[PDB]
């Protein structure tokens, strides 16, 4: 097996966030996914822990609504058979206000049977909040 | 080879931060280490990028001065031959003020010849700042 599930997920998520085409993402997310993105839910209600595909698709819908990503930079990637860790920077612009924002994130993923079963994301949340408030 | 350099580094760093015994850490840090911890240097001057062992030992000295760690929790660990990624939570208390603080971090490390040559750390910097300010 020669195309890692991480890459498939990354493409599927791109389609969902940028083109609002969510079919590939829905295929890849496990029905019982165990998910968390650590950040301030008061500002970004789509952060936090979620269980199950439906709730994770809702997170991704809210993110798609909020941002458009125009550049990706992959800084570190550690691949295993059914797992991966990586560090990536997103350059985006915020819907409506068109605020530019750069987000640096660290992602740990687990897969089973080609589906995403576990995700944990840490990002530079202070830098994010500062950029969003612009103060 | 059966004891990963990540574990050796983790022990060495513990000695330095908690016991102010830095000899093991100094052995393990490469002379030309390429280091960064992403966070707000205005609050934590020991954050940011550094090059070389001397500058990284200074970061670690400043951290040792500032905190004592009383609990570790390792959430995810992805080990390779000369590399690792992991997610860990530190429970600490701040020097002088004795403020309790929990820090969730994602660490990517590279090693060569048993020395740490590259480190990148992302943490939940908003949560950290909030806890430190207590407001």
């Amino acid at each position: 097996m020669t195309e890692h599930s991480l890459w498939r997920f990354s493409r599927a998520l791109h389609r969902a966030l940028n083109d609002r085409q969510t079919e590939e993402l829905a295929t890849i997310i496990d029905d019982n996914i165990d998910w968390a993105i650590y950040g301030p839910i008061d500002m970004f209600p789509f952060f936090g822990a979620r269980q199950g595909k439906a709730a994770v698709l809702e997170v991704c819908r809210q993110i798609a609504d909020s941002v458009r990503i125009y550049r990706y930079h992959r800084e570190s990637v550690m691949l295993g058979i059914d797992s991966a860790a990586s560090m990536v920077r997103y350059s985006l612009t915020a819907a409506g206000t068109n605020r530019p924002i750069s987000v640096r994130m660290a992602l740990f993923t687990q897969f089973q049977n080609g589906r995403l079963t576990n995700l944990r994301m840490v990002l530079d949340t202070f830098d994010l909040v500062e950029q969003a408030l612009g103060r």
